[PDB]
């Protein structure tokens, strides 16, 4: 179960902070320039990072009788 309420204030990658930006649902932090590729603005919307991308599981199609 575990829980991932407040996110981290912390970067990551260069250990600063002040313009930071969490992933949606992992709570690591990380700044523009820093994320590869970079961001050019800030996204409105649910943000992904690598980890997530690559968190992708093979969406299998269950029930293949017949
Ligand atoms: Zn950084
Ligand atoms: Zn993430």
């Amino acid at each position: 179960g575990a829980m991932a309420q407040k996110n981290e204030d912390e970067c990551a990658v260069c250990r600063d902070g002040g313009e930071l930006i969490c992933c949606d649902g992992c709570p690591r932090a990380f700044h523009l320039a820093c994320l590869s590729p970079p961001l050019r603005e800030i996204p409105s919307g649910t943000w992904r990072c690598s980890s997530c991308l690559q968190a992708t599981v093979q969406e299998v199609q269950p029930r293949a009788e017949e």
